[PDB]
């Protein structure tokens, strides 16, 4: 029994009777009072903490705030149904110290047991929350620990968790991508949909793939966060120079070989000087066949009388390859 | 232990057993008593409040009953699970006093502990409860705090708290939208569903974009509230004196340049004398072509033979860019 | 402690345990016995109050049992979280009694503390429970109090309840209108779906306006109650004598000028001598335009080839406005 | 305190600790025992009712078990949070007696508190449960009271319960029908769904009209249930004798007139012969028109390259009226 | 008190505190105690039942462990809320003994107080757990009890309990057929979605018909299980002999004759040979003009430029009939 | 009473109150303390086992944290309702030990009682968790044991668990089959919708099929899991050199014979030399047509002016059989 001051902003969710400090999970302390001062809206809460955790309790000793995740019942109202809060501490060698500061958020992933500790870098959030599941396989291996914006305002930082048997899965090479909430799609010649699991809807998922031959990550090492798995296929990135984005679509405009789908226009632009450029993603096994004197060129959803089909009016613009031989070159011109 | 009487207009919600009286979420006092007084509807609720809170107790006081927020239990009707009821209080200097006047709503927001207080002007107030969440990249970074009606009748002013670390990302030139409620689209060529976040279907949410280079906002500063994102795009408005209005829509009409989106048709207005006359956003990339001689006229859906394409007739009136030289000019004139 | 006998028709919801007597929400008595009287099922409910109640209980003394409002949770089937019923009761002049009979449910709104009473004439209730909730800017300005069928057998008059402070907002010129339930569009050329709010979905919603200059309405002023926010538009009223109603529609007819939608087909009738006519709301800008020959006449969805439009033929007929100088009539002939 | 033993057939929900004895809501007994009598599974069960009951109790007594109403928590499998079962009794002049026979189900309506109780005679039970709810005017005014197959099995008899002030409502030329679960309707040139009520939904609801003058119906009088507000418009019946069912809908045929619907096929029927014979529901403000020679003939969809329609090709046959003088028939060939 | 053991696999949800042993829901016994035998995973269960019960029990006693139904909440994951287990007992004569061995499944149904056994035999069980219900003109006359595989492994043999006094429902010639989950249907020229009723989408439903005249059925009579009412419905088979299967559909194309619909093609098949050859229930107003030289014919949807009708190019192929004189013939001939 | 100490990594939802050791299900042991070791993050767990197994406790014994399932209420956020951890142990022969390592997940299944153990090869989890259910003619005859990624990264072992007596069942040749999750589909000449049972949308399941004449499986062996029903209907393998992808679809296009559906084109590829081969799996009663000179040739959706058909032009490509007379021959080439 001891008497330990911590200092809060606010004094929600936190009641005298059962507010615990779990250290690492573990009942330590006890919430005993909560007193006001009045300068800069300062809350004292004294704590009870046991004897070896006192002799262990020193000045860089970290507490804060714990809340429940984000749920469907808190945003529901269930007030009564969702949990409890208690607050966080973490010993550092520091001084003998009585009065505490409390931490506005969860401090950084410290301590090493084995889990690989990854950092994402994604435009928006998205529906992740923390504490949203990461899959491999549709298996949960891992999950999203903490989210923070970076130093440039441009980007969010999402850093993951990956369990310590699952850390041989994430390579160099690996690629992350979001399967999170639901796309319903209507499609041409009739219609079906499979979007994604059912715990990625409310909460949000992370997926990623494991290449066959890349060296394994590790110690915090970055990834880019595809939105999409469509976004995250590989290939080879062709710049395109074309005439105009008349019936081109960002991601819906595929190119044709053979009449079967090879690649797909991702990115669209309208250069200064009035040149609209674009560039394509090309499945590898086509690599080989891009070459000197192999043109790219767009076809019209011509209107035919011999042969009624409606999916060729219905698709519309179509990129279609026709090979050549020599050196294999990656940006072409269209025409 | 005291004895304080509050004056209330409803005796609801307010039991003798449980209804703390929390000040900064702080159990100072506890309601002993409810007697009636037949006046007016008089509610005299005596409370016993602490010691030092009793000498802390003056004059200006504020007492004022709170309600959970408006939930989704609370509409279903499960009033067993959402929670209970308190009042609030702000000591004032005053002097010293022992009948308090109780008030209809929650005071302004008086303390200072760095967290930033804006004002938001909407012309009405939407999804949005108090206690909706305010999002930057998807991160949520504040809450709202109040609404009020403006003494003009016509607006409603929102007034929301951005978090202490958070004040930075504020600035003068930031622009806050609407993320609230589902929208479902019928897309042509295929149908596509996305819209918003989970917890903002259920409450409501505001999101805001940051600049780059602004002077960050401070101290009561009144944003425009969009109701939308497509609306709160950056872009140059463009006066159109139109023929008609034929085929031309609020927000649908497209400003094509080289076959790709650059302007939006926003605004379509039949102005006395049988003129009518819109406005239009346009793209900042696209400015520098806004010439004098520089012509921006309507195409109609013409039916294509050669090239059998949906996507042209099912657009409608599209207007087309052809750019010019010579000084800028803001305003033209359609044919 | 004292001894009152009420008779009522089922006992339902009446325990002895637990079932208060909130007179003014304040838990003034505890139900003490249920008995049996066999003639005509009375059912003899012993009851205690209070002493200073007791003093000021008289013979016009009104009980009724209240049950908790028509929710979700209700229909659903969750009796043991919805809550708990209690009987209340209206102290009158009245002489000494003990015996009082029980009221089939309850009394009018007699009490003054400044909050406003009007009246509302609708032709159903439409969703709207006891409980539902006023809307002004979508801010809650006030509820349902109750509703009652007028002596002629034709209305239903809901009376709602104002809150104080926005008895300001009432006019004489106010007009009220329903949002309650959901309603899904399916629109050309694309459609998108928001109707309403969260909580008006499961138990209705009444919204209004304030006009600009009227005097302020007070002490039970009627209202109509329209259906619809389209239905509750300002406009004149325009008298037209159609050929035929061969492809004109109650509410989805437009009146075109200038290609912009102006005014809207309110109503169609087929009057004897086979003679049909209807009548048309305009905006009022427009009502300047109404004059001695000024013609409005039909047009067909014409098929046209050289521009190809569906939104035409979509639509289908369409009033045209054709303007005219002299003297300002109101009725109109179609050929 | 006493003891009377009533044999059940299975003993489900009846603990010793609390059932109770209801008698018009009222907590007369307690269960005591459960024992099994081992031929024909016949279960006593030992109940201790108060002394008063026990001089009313004689042997014409009914006991049987009631269980909650069919909720959606009871078919969600929410056992824990729909409520308790009762046994309820009825005590009959008789003789003294100790053993009672229990009963399959609720005893019909004997008592007279100035409730109405009449019959529904309908095909079929529909989502109706007992305990649905009765509405005039979207105002609840009853309920289903009980509900029983009639000795010959082509129908179902559904008694219900209007009270007592709302008996005034119910006339001898009243008319009620079904509003009772979800119906979603796609139409053409856009798509609107308004169908019910939240609380029908779920459990189901009768509504009805009340003529202007008709006597009050008393008593036990039989009334037809219409399955839709639709089947329910009054109007009259015309026997038609059409060519063919080539184009003909059984409800969904309209008769035109000035381009007005006026009726509507009711019924479409193939009598032996090969002659298919048909009626319709017309409007009464047309019945003064109907005479003899007035025609009825069918307009067949034809392609209109004047004024394209879409919605005289989507609607299909189409019946004329052609309105002539003499004697008023209301019996007409189609050719 | 005494001790009896029962050998389980598993002990799941059996608690010493509250586990009763429920003879005809009657709480017999408690479980006292639970210990292992290591042998083949061996349950010792220790019970203590009551005095009469244990001069009642003998050798041949069937206990097994009975679970909750397969419910929403079961599924949800809702453990707190569904409910809890108990076990089951029959005494049969056998001899003394106090070691016995649990069940794996409830035993067959062995007592008689009316209810009626019936087989059905469907090919598989489709949405139908173990106590869902079964309707007669929606009205629920019983229960399903059970189900097992035949012993040949083509089929599901579901064996169900119709009421008492519901008997004299269940003929020799009643037919059963599924009413469970939902089916959401899209009609050309509009669409109206009304499929089952509320409890049967969550468990499950059977509803039957009973005939006019027929002798009714007991004492574990067989029934076919249709799987639809469209498959249960009643008339003549037909068989055809198909020139190819090309338009036609399995139970989507009709018999018209008169232009009304009067049978459906029920079954397509290639026999070897290539033989298409198909068979078509009619309905029995008709099967009086099937003879020799009668005639079915299968009508093109051909396409129509005076009478223009989209549903004639919807539907498709289309059997008419021709009568004609002569014997009834059963079987005829498509060119 | 005894004291055990286990090892975990992290203390969540471990209570000295009631967490139970559960072996077999059976409430073996009780959590007593939580303490920590420092050095990384052991968690000392001291845990009371009983005398008998105190004896049977030996050093190869694994303990491990058991965690409710993935379910709907657990991604809702009800953590109040879902229920409480156990940690589990499996005895083994071993030596004298006091102090153990915890488990990071659950042993291989060992124990013998006639119940089958059998894998399943999937590439991918898909909706299954661990404790979904599968089916037999949609009867539950098991469940989803366990699942883990095989030592090559490519697939998913899914080992589940056929019970004791349905084991009889499962044979060489049977097929296993995926039903997890919702589609919808939208079907050309109106639309229909019933996919799978209730239990399979929120945890998923596995249905399999039993051939007539197979040795039954045993011990571990290996199956397929296939992701559909249609995937996983038996045929014969066709393989198929196509001129083209043109219209021709994965899994959308039909081989015809007689107008009727035979085979369907499963598998499309784009080989190295621009080849376009595909296969397809056919019905094994035309695999005794299949010869040499036997031709399959694909058909354009011809325009057809005579009989107008939709459902030709909507299918598309069509694969037509033409037979032949000779060796049978399994490769075929078109044109």
């Amino acid at each position: 029994g001891n008497t330990v001051t911590i200092d809060f902003m606010s004094a929600d969710g936190i009641v005298p009777g059962r507010t615990p400090v779990r250290y690492q999970g573990v009942e330590v302390g006890t919430v005993q009072d909560i007193s006001l001062s009045d300068d800069l809206r300062k809350i004292e809460v004294k704590v009870s903490i046991k004897s070896d955790m006192k002799d262990a309790l020193r000045e860089e000793t970290q507490f804060w705030l714990v809340t429940p995740k984000a749920s469907l019942a808190g945003v529901s109202g269930l007030d009564a149904l969702v949990g409890g809060n208690y607050i966080g501490m973490m010993p550092g060698k520091g001084k003998e110290q009585d009065h505490f500061v409390a931490l506005d958020t969860q401090p950084k992933y410290r301590l090493d047991n084995g889990d690989l500790m990854i950092h994402l870098q994604a435009p928006d959030l998205g529906s992740l929350n923390s504490g949203s599941l990461v899959y491999f396989r549709k298996i949960p291996v891992g999950k999203v620990y903490d989210y923070a914006i970076n130093p440039n305002k441009q980007g969010v930082v999402i850093d993951v968790l990956i369990e310590r048997r699952f850390t041989d899965l994430v390579k160099k090479g690996s690629r992350f991508w979001n399967v999170s909430g639901v796309d319903a799609n209507v499609s041409i010649s009739g219609a079906k949909v499979k979007l994604e699991s059912l715990a990625a809807l409310v909460n949000g998922a992370i997926a990623f793939d494991s290449p066959e031959e890349s060296k394994p990550a590790e110690a915090e090492d970055t990834f880019g966060l595809y939105e999409d798995l469509a976004h995250s296929q590989r290939g080879v990135i062709i710049k395109l120079e074309l005439p105009s984005g008349a019936g081109l679509t960002a991601d819906s405009t595929p190119l044709m070989y053979q009449g079967l789908e090879v690649g797909q226009l991702t990115k669209l632009d309208l250069n200064p000087g009035g040149k609209v450029t674009g560039e394509m993603t090309v499945d590898p096994s086509v690599v080989t066949l891009l070459r000197e004197n192999t043109r790219i060129e767009l076809r019209n959803p011509k209107l035919s009388l011999s042969d009624a089909n409606l999916s060729a009016l219905l698709t519309g613009k179509t990129f279609e390859l026709v090979p050549g031989d020599g050196e294999p070159r990656k940006e072409f011109v269209v025409v």
